């Protein structure tokens, strides 16, 4: 009645009014604004094309649009690109895998990418032969006798990162006091959230991002007869027989980062909502049902970040060229 | 030194203070507002891959630092994207071709672009199904009952692109009055384009953009200047205003250092000879036409819709 917003407010928190602090990599005005030129700057790949920003793209809810892409190397083939916003606050890195190798495995996605598009040795060289990248690493690594490394430039790029955070999403408002920044078909579709226990494997700051469990979204076999998309098509697999598994990933500004699951194949937010009503996790759900709830998922769409747009500094007749 | 100050006073002008006015499409908050959304707005590409800020970079010169590349449908194969930066000041619209066939060529740089990349019909289906899109249609295009068009579509990228412009280069400080702008490396370099004359095909607000000539750049100190006027063949000779930052140079991209271009370009075919110092000297001058990057604040762009079409597989 409000029970429910102090329930919420018992399993949920609001996105923080500040960056978080980075255990080892301290924040510093001159550290955000060369983590901001590196983040765009295309010159971190081999051929001059690919920056963060292409997949993960600033305007368009910090994803791309696309149904999968190949941007990390521990990637288990072509994945969704999840979302660059609040990324700063997930536990879970990796979309799938065998569950041993996901708990030894190495963290870095800066470092994972830029080893695929890339070879580092030419990428440090790219950022030596240009005086003011050299001079930015000096300012925002101020101990280092050379400060210019690849591990380097992947911090710069995380405290840039730790800036895209989407506060003040109606639902945040909500759990910050104000009953009323939910509508009623989101505060009933908060209900159902909850009750259905969607908040189980999807709850927290992020509503999401730290959990992985045995199951995935599986295009269903026989049939050429229902519209593309369609929640019809695709079904929860338990994969718990071979050890493998997928995170539960976080659900703030869902509405925005379409299309949905690992191997984005459903496009449509409502039937995201009815593939998950699966009975792999015991759930049952009407049409009315999975409306609401999507609905309530609309809430959690926040302020985007205003981003100026770099002005990275000119190559000089040492920078490396576009590979052939 | 005040005798070459009046020179330059008389043969090249500033960067205006403001977006000029384009006939026809007039600037608004919201139709730039709009423009910009567009121009970063991969929807447009039917695979919803490419942007115009993917080829011409608005933090990187407003090129896409490639050899070649091919955006626009009158292309017949790859070439350098030139900067989109000054770009509203120019009169030479494409690279290079037979002068007839050019004479003939539809423009647009945002049409030619848009059909070779996806369909008109696409692209207006694309826009019309986000609310947030013609709603914003709407307030820039009053005077229309339906302004989700694809003519609309290209003014509004455009009074965007006339706003991306770099005043206030060490140059232009230099032709408002300020002689010491220039240092003595780059006051050397401009007596000698001048003098040697650079300036007949490089002049003006923009230092060229303006005319085609019969010369293109080549492979013979590597490349060099072809006359080409007897198969009636030309190219643009362009703005060099930030030549300095947007590298490679030349239609094909085949030359990336200043100093080489300028020494290409002191070619016999112009009646020009180079010193190995006098191309330094005005490589030097080009470094001063480097203006103030316009800061841009990156559009937030409106969600698609279970109407808006899918990426083209
Ligand atoms: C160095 C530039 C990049 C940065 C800073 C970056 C950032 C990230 C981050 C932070 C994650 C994890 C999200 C989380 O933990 O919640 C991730 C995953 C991913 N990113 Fe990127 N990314 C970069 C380059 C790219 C590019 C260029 C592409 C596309 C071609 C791409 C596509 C992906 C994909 C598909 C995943 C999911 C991989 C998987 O777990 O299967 N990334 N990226
Ligand atoms: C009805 C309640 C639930 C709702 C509305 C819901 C919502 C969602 C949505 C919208 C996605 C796709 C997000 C994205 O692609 O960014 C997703 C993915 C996923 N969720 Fe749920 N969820 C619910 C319950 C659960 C439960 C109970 C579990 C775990 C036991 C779970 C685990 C997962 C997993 C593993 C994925 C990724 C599957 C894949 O990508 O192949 N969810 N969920
Ligand atoms: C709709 C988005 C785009 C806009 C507004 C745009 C803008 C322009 C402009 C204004 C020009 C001529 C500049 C002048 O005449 O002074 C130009 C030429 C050019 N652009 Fe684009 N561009 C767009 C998309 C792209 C893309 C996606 C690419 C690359 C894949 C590209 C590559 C090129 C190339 C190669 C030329 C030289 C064409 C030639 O004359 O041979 N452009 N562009
Ligand atoms: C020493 C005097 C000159 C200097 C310093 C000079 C400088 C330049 C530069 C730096 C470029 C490359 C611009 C870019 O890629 O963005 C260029 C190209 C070009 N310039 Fe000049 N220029 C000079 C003389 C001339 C003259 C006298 C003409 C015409 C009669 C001319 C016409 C052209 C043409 C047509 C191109 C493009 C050719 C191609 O891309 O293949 N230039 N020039
Ligand atoms: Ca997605
Ligand atoms: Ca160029």
């Amino acid at each position: 009645a409000d029970e429910l917003q102090q329930r919420a407010q018992g399993l949920f928190k609001p996105v923080p009014a500040k960056a978080p602090t980075l255990k080892g990599n301290p924040a510093s005005p001159v550290k955000v604004e060369l983590g901001k030129m590196l983040y765009f700057d295309p010159r971190l790949s081999a051929s001059h094309l690919i920056s963060c920003n292409t997949c993960h793209n600033v305007g368009l809810g910090g994803g791309d649009l696309q149904a999968t892409s190949t941007g990390h190397g521990w990637q288990k083939g072509p994945r969704n690109a999840p979302t660059v916003l609040n990324s700063v606050f997930n536990t879970a890195q990796f979309w799938d895998g065998r569950a041993k190798d996901l708990a030894e495995q190495a963290k870095g996605p800066v470092q994972a990418s830029v080893e695929m598009n890339n070879t580092p040795d030419q990428v440090v060289k790219t950022l030596n032969s240009i005086p003011d990248y050299v001079a930015l690493f000096k300012k925002a690594f101020p101990g280092e006798k050379d400060p210019v490394t690849f591990d380097n430039m992947a911090k710069a790029i995380e405290v840039f990162e730790a800036t895209l955070i989407t506060p003040d999403s109606p639902f945040d408002q909500y759990l910050k006091g104000k009953k009323k920044a939910l509508d009623g078909k989101q505060t009933a579709g908060l209900k159902l959230f909850l009750d259905k226990g969607c908040v189980a494997c999807h709850g927290g700051l992020n509503l999401g991002g730290t959990g992985y469990f045995p199951f995935g979204v599986v295009e269903k076999p026989a049939e050429n007869i229902l519209p593309l998309g369609d929640k019809g098509r695709f079904a929860v697999t338990n994969t718990a027989k071979d050890e493998y598994v997928f995170r539960a990933p976080s659900l703030r500004n869902v509405a925005i980062t379409y299309p949905y699951f690992h191997s984005g194949v459903v496009w449509s937010l409502k039937e995201a909502v009815a593939v998950m009503g699966s009975a792999q996790f015991g759930i049952k759900l009407s049409d009315d049902e999975s409306e609401a709830i999507a609905a309530f998922l609309g809430s959690l769409t926040g302020k985007q970040p205003k981003v100026v747009y770099p002005i990275m500094p000119a190559s000089t007749d040492a920078t490396p060229r576009p590979r052939l």
